[PDB]
């Protein structure tokens, strides 16, 4: 539908522009241009830059939360962990803009995202941490702290998007190279699962 | 050195564009014309600050030495990187932001020095792998993973604190953090 196509285009154009230039650096003229709509039209859907930035971040949180649902009581623990890693790397491959802007927002103190971090994201991480604790407690995983394990996977998988140019300077590849994508998944899993001490 | 330290604190608090030289001078306890004699513009002083932070950043990779046992080297690299996140979180953040979104001249310089040292230490780890002293893993991925994981405490501090209620300035949380990053990377989570 026309109305929804427009606002889908505004949100997507805004994500690209805000991650490229930051909040303060971004102007609404640009987002409108890229979305192929008038400014008054953009203002109709989103009555200020701050309103639109917020909607964008809410969309990014959703993208961000989704992978954690790989932590299910019905998956074998290592399959869950492998899937969480894979899903997170898919985010870095497919939504690097989102990953980047999320990074930029966190670096600024999370001035607009603090509420979400103390709410749903925390709730979800506490929930999955408890689940992993039970896998540890029952001997299906080695004795490790679940919060540190989740942060490590998050940090490691996100790095490939956020710092893709640095990774490319060193490796000669990005996650858009499917061989590099496969190697990356394989190595992050292999390191976290098997460890680097020989078995 | 007062101008450099004051500038680090201010640039990391307010960003490049947000920072004014008045403030740095104030905090350093010098006049502005004086600051301008040492550093001819805000950009010149910002660059010197980032170069100092790069040095702080590179130092931990020197824990990769041919004369360390491979796992001791890896443990020391992890520890040194967490010390940076504990002692220089502002710098870590300022650095991270500059690498994300800084001007390409400074960004080019910084990535080139990192690469150089990472190629060198990667080659060393490759040999530890090739000789069976480590499991078959890619050295570049291993270095990136440790860098990303240790830096996360500082760069994504607001999220870590929201979840944990702690920071690395709590020495018990610092010790827990070092032991877990090492335990996960070294031993893996699959039981042995």
């Amino acid at each position: 539908r026309a109305v929804s196509a427009k606002k889908k285009a505004i949100l997507s154009a805004a994500l690209d522009t805000f991650s490229q230039f930051g909040f303060h650096g971004t102007r609404l003229e640009q987002i409108a241009e890229l979305a192929g709509v008038s400014k008054t039209n953009l203002l109709y859907y989103f009555p200020s830059k701050e309103a639109l930035y917020i909607a964008v971040l809410r969309q990014i949180l959703d993208i961000w939360l989704a992978p954690l649902k790989a932590f299910r009581e019905d998956f074998a623990p290592l399959a869950a962990i492998k899937e969480y890693i894979r899903l997170k790397l898919e985010v870095s491959r497919d939504y690097p803009q989102a990953s980047r802007l999320f990074c930029m927002e966190m670096l600024a103190g999370a001035p607009l995202l603090m509420d979400e971090l103390t709410g749903d994201l925390k709730a979800l991480i506490d929930e999955k941490s408890a689940l992993i604790a039970g896998w540890v407690k029952s001997g299906k995983l080695a004795p490790i702290d679940p919060q540190h394990l989740i942060f490590m996977i998050a940090a490691s998988t996100q790095h490939y998007a956020d710092f893709a140019p640095q990774v490319e300077a060193v490796t000669g590849a990005t996650l858009r190279d499917e061989v590099f994508f496969n190697q990356t998944v394989e190595n992050v899993q292999r390191i976290i699962i098997e460890g680097i001490r020989p078995r």
